[PDB]
C-alpha cells in the first residue's frame, strides 16, 4: 500500500494513556522507535501520577498496541498489511480485555501520523476488578510470554477485528489468562487494505532502566505476520 511507504526506516513513537480501574487514576507517557522492516519496537514507559495501580504486564497490549503497525509483513504478505494502510490518517481501535475470574479493560485508542512520528492516544477503563485479585493485589510476575494475534477482515465497517489470548504469570507459579477482543476502522476515507485471515507472531521482554526512579516499563517486542503461504 502507499501507508508502507512511510515505515521503510525508523519511526518515533509517542503513548499517552489516561486509566481509570476500579476507580484508581493513572496516567502512563511512552517514548520510543519502531523500525517495521525487521518488525522490531523499543518503548520505554513512565508513570507521570506516580505508582501504577494494575501490573505493568497488564497494560503492554494496550500500551505498545502500535507495535501492530511495525509488524514485519513477509513480501507475499503485504497486501494483508491493515495497520500500515491506514497511514497517515491512521486507525480507531477499541478493545474489551477479560481477566479470566476477574474484571475487565475496555480500551479506546487512536493511532497516526503527527508529522513524522507515530502516535498513540488511549483511553482505559477498568472494572470489576476483586481487591485482593490478581491484578489490583499485584500477583503478577514482571514477565511476557509469546503469542499470536488473530487478524480477520470486517468487510461491513471496511476494517478489522483481532482475537489472541494473553496468559500472564502469577507468582505463585499459574497463569493468569486475558481474553482480547478488537476492532479497528479508518479514519481516513483512502482506501485500506482488508486482510485475509492471518496471525501476527509477537515476541516480548520487559526490563527495568537502572537509573529510573518512578514506576516504570522497558519494552522490546518483535513481530511477524504468518499464516498466508
Amino acid at each position: 500500500s502507499k501507508g508502507e511507504e512511510l515505515f521503510t526506516g525508523v519511526v518515533p513513537i509517542l503513548v499517552e494513556l489516561d486509566g481509570d480501574v476500579n476507580g484508581h487514576k493513572f496516567s502512563v507517557s511512552g517514548e520510543g522507535e519502531g523500525d517495521a522492516t525487521y518488525g522490531k519496537l523499543t518503548l520505554k514507559f513512565i508513570c507521570t501520577t506516580g505508582k501504577l495501580p494494575v501490573p505493568w504486564p497488564t497494560l503492554v497490549t494496550t500500551l505498545a498496541s502500535a507495535v501492530q503497525c511495525f509488524s514485519r509483513y513477509p513480501d507475499h504478505m503485504k497486501q494483508h498489511d491493515f495497520f500500515k494502510s491506514a497511514m497517515p490518517e491512521g486507525y480507531v481501535q477499541e478493545r474489551t480485555i477479560s481477566f479470566k475470574d476477574d474484571g475487565n479493560y475496555k480500551t479506546r485508542a487512536e493511532v497516526k501520523f503527527e508529522g513524522d512520528t507515530l502516535v498513540n492516544r488511549i483511553e482505559l477503563k477498568g472494572i470489576d476488578f476483586k481487591e485482593d485479585g490478581n491484578i489490583l493485589g499485584h500477583k503478577l510476575e514482571y514477565n511476557y510470554n509469546s503469542h499470536n494475534v488473530y487478524i480477520t477482515a470486517d468487510k461491513q465497517k471496511n476494517g478489522i477485528k483481532a482475537n489472541f489470548k494473553i496468559r500472564h504469570n502469577i507468582e505463585d507459579g499459574s497463569v493468569q489468562l486475558a481474553d482480547h477482543y478488537q476492532q479497528n476502522t479508518p479514519i481516513g476515507d483512502g482506501p485500506v487494505l482488508l486482510p485475509d485471515n492471518h496471525y501476527l507472531s509477537t515476541q516480548s521482554a520487559l526490563s527495568k532502566d537502572p537509573n529510573e526512579k518512578r514506576d516504570h516499563m522497558v519494552l522490546l517486542e518483535f513481530v511477524t505476520a504468518a499464516g498466508i503461504t
